[PDB]
């Protein structure tokens, strides 16, 4: 197994460890948090609205977060080169909180001893492995890896099965967003983006998303063929993607449901999903599938332009993805 | 002036007249509800959550709801040829049941004695004349028209001046709508869609609109080139319309921001407005404007290719327009 | 085991056989819907936005629901005299519906050859049995029983409790409830009450609710010593509700608190909980516990005069009670 | 007229200044944000999402916020000492950030030069002044004044009618407040409370109020005898106070209805209002009447035990009883 540490006990930082003791693939043996005290993160860990409670047990003995009876090591330490990761043992640490994405940043966490650190959000400077579109171009020299964003996380592999199969000529990207931790419950000061200050639960805030212009990356081929917007809507945890793209080669819907049927079942498994069902957005809460494609959603012009719509928890989905990519890294080690 | 009869006092009937006696384009001599007493009328009317409370006096005197100083005569039929529209001398009559949208159910109205039936739901056999794009098209022969539908009304202004300007080869509309009077609050049974039945509050509901559809019918050129589909969140009263389109000739965002802008101070003004500011939904709230651009949020990939975002306000602003079809209806009589 | 029948696939039809297939206690053999098809039963059952969705197999074989294996006869009959409750081997029969409280209404099933029929909404001539408090009161010859209401479920078992160990002079009850059906998404047309006609999701509702009236009955000693008053507020599935009380003897809030939680340990398992983290709403979700108190949010002006405090799941917390009433009926039998 | 300075440009600094320039009653000549630009206070003032949008002009020239063509010094200075106050001219000065409470915090306004510094937050040394119940208590020698909270001046105007008429011989408050910048989006870290921390969107918060225990200051017979809890609800604006209290006299709710009309239309008119119509919490939005008692919500269980019901607009009510704090100061002066 590979002994994994996290930096932040925010909503990926949380999310990741509950994914890393439910699906067994990452004992996660250290956590770090500046400003949550241990019985802070008992009462965190244990009640999540978004995600119902945790099952197991989290216990706080000895200075330890005891899930599951795995004993977890915790730390209070705001600058990353201070932490002891070495001490901890950890072998792979996941930075989450988002405020050390520059690879610099993240080579503190490396100091600590952490052979490789992973990154919960975009990072420019760090190679991006998004899971099942360009994973197996990972390699054992590279130590500073991002999972790229939640919203690029289901994007490409809807992306990976439509460009190969009728090729993507251009793409333009729509996200209906969940609310997130930015966002205020009332009007509030943000200072970067107006809009984002204005309260969530009244409005329905567009913001500019980079997501598109990171598949871009992760997919070299669509590369400056896609770029996209979203909107902040009133939902607690689950969100929607739409891609609409001119295609290459002619397609018809029912193909275009094919392919991507043939993909969920084969190789994207888990990473992609196919549902024809009348689907909500509170069906998909609490999935595992980062992107799973609505059938009967997305509507088609003609055979070259077409909608495509596809829904990812935002939280989970993400989450138990940062899992598969440690468990994969250390396969190739 | 005109005097207008109002069939249904829900919520297209309630501010549909609430529109008239502001604008006081047209007098409302009569409103008939088989289900709603005038008790329960003053009720409704005085207090809207969505749009704030009725500025002036709603009364009930001698079976007549005394808006403003004018008593409007109140009807309880429930099948539209019993309904007296002549005896309440009302010239024009707007059908907002929805019930009765095919021109057989109303020319019903038309017996009762109205000169002129308006539909404030989309119709198919009817004639669509939605305000600022193919008003001046309407003839006094016409006796049965529809103002289409919200949706359409905020699209089709936006579509003539792009249009127009820069040419669409085809557009992909998508609707961030806002909850309806059709969404449960918890899961429901609705029969036809699935999707709808379930709750409004904790979902986001996919559906599907011809709105797009229904701007090639108002846009002779357009037809055959705008389809769609609709979110529906969790947001009271203001929707945004999103169309990924390809123009046909080249076009700089900067391009299209100034032809809108320029459509929005000189004909397009009220129909169609201009705001760079960072806006959000609720500042279109309780809005006049059928569309309203907004320049920050859309993102275009080439000059060809743009999406164009565009902010209405569905229950306000298309009853704004419906009193605004029938002044110009009067005018053109 | 007893095969009981349900009338009504509606939240509370649904939940009920949802508890019963997993609690196991009863086994459902019938569900009649007027208006429900098959194909939308398993719909309805397999996904819901307030419980998750359904852990199971949910399958529409030969006109039968099989859930978990088991097949359920479906019937789509109005009136319940025409039901084949016999035919279809129902001992109990749950009327969920709600329009058929009356104990004639409720006899229909009967005649259908259901020996006992259960009330899942107060009734006023029927005997109403909370479970954990007059249960054991419960005779063979009665053959019409109410459960009476999750408000009423989660309030007579801490009455039970602290009325017995200190005396309660005097009762009021705020409760704060969560979103139902009969409220509207938006304003609409409430003729009973134009409190709840109004919308949902922007208002506070304040409604009345004959729940600690309904107490009195139940625990007799209590009666005419309850009233209260309910606010209907936008959260999708718990509500909380208060008893402010003047105590007969003195009661520090420390012994108050003891008490509780001696019951939820003991007699009171299961009908009753006590919690003293600092849970929240969602907290309760999917709970089993008709009523859980909580400790830290009542506070105690005097020894006699005392607020408490009780959260309860009103969807699924009451349904798991109505599964647990027929059980403790057949036994009885 | 008094000039008035403002502290802070949070949701009360906004408001409060929104009120003085709609009111008349106060020329508001100063504003002092740290963090806030002047470009962005022009945003900020004039779109509000939970009270529409500001009626007026309000223009960013020569480094003057210009409302109404009255232009207005703005000020960028974290600590009050350094704050110009004289220079700027302003007699009274609002503090609103609510982080300088305590009247050694408040001084250093005072330092800055002006006369007199009021506290929109409830403070415990300094003298807390309700108005239209211990208003005129006030003394020119007193420079530093609390206006105390939201939830204290809706239920003291109440309370002083209530305990004149009848006698209060002990109380209980429930307040169903609406959500605050205090409260997280979705689940966050709040230190102090991990009650608060919880999303707002999702939740149902139990928090603890002193504002009952503030009353009893204001009014001293009082004192002693009321103490409170509060329920954070999903609502953007308007919460709603219940007292449920025993009186000393015997009372018909119908007397208490009576009572409170006559303080309405009398010497509590603005401060204290009363509807008996079916109304919700929309309705009182962006009210000026800080307290407004609902007759049809309160149950009374004997003429001793009675519940009272009272809507507040927490943002907007409380702001307009700041300026008429101030006004009625200047008065005195």
């Amino acid at each position: 197994k590979v002994k994994v540490g996290v930096n932040g006990f925010g909503r990926i930082g949380r999310l990741v460890t509950r994914a890393a003791f439910n699906s067994g693939k990452v004992d996660i043996v250290a956590i770090n948090d500046p400003f949550i005290d241990l019985n802070y993160m008992v009462y965190m860990f244990q009640y999540d609205s978004t995600h119902g409670k945790f099952h197991g047990t989290v216990k706080a003995e000895n200075g330890k977060l005891v899930i599951n009876g795995n004993p977890i090591t915790i730390f209070q330490e705001r600058d990353p080169s201070k932490i002891k990761w070495g001490d901890a043992g950890a072998e792979y640490v996941v930075e989450s909180t988002g405020v050390f994405t520059t690879m610099e940043k993240a080579g503190a966490h490396l100091q600590g001893g952490a052979k490789r650190v992973i990154i919960s959000a975009p990072s420019a400077d760090a190679p991006m492995f998004v899971m099942g579109v360009n994973h197996e171009k990972y390699d054992n020299s590279l130590k500073i890896i991002s999972n790229a964003s939640c919203t690029t996380n289901c994007l490409a592999p809807l992306a990976k099965v439509i460009h190969d199969n009728f090729g993507i000529v251009e793409g333009l990207m729509t996200t209906v967003h969940a609310i997130t931790a930015t966002q205020k419950t009332v009007d509030g000061p943000s200072g970067k983006l107006w809009r984002d200050g204005r309260g969530a639960l009244q409005n329905i805030i567009p913001a500019s998303t980079g997501a598109a212009k990171a598949v871009g990356k992760v997919i070299p081929e669509l590369n400056g063929k896609l770029t996209g917007m979203a909107f902040r809507v009133p939902t607690a945890n689950v969100s929607v993607v739409d891609l609409t793209c001119r295609l290459e080669k002619p397609a018809k819907y029912d193909d275009i449901k094919k392919v991507v049927k043939q993909a969920s079942e084969g190789p994207l498994k888990g990473i992609l999903g196919y549902t024809e069902h009348q689907v909500v957005s509170s069906d998909f809460n609490s999935d595992t599938h980062s992107s799973t494609f609505d059938a009967g959603a997305g509507i088609a012009l003609n055979d070259h332009f077409v909608k495509l719509i596809s829904w990812y928890d935002n939280e989970f989905g993400y989450s138990n993805r940062v899992v598969d990519l440690m468990a994969h890294m250390a396969s190739k080690e």
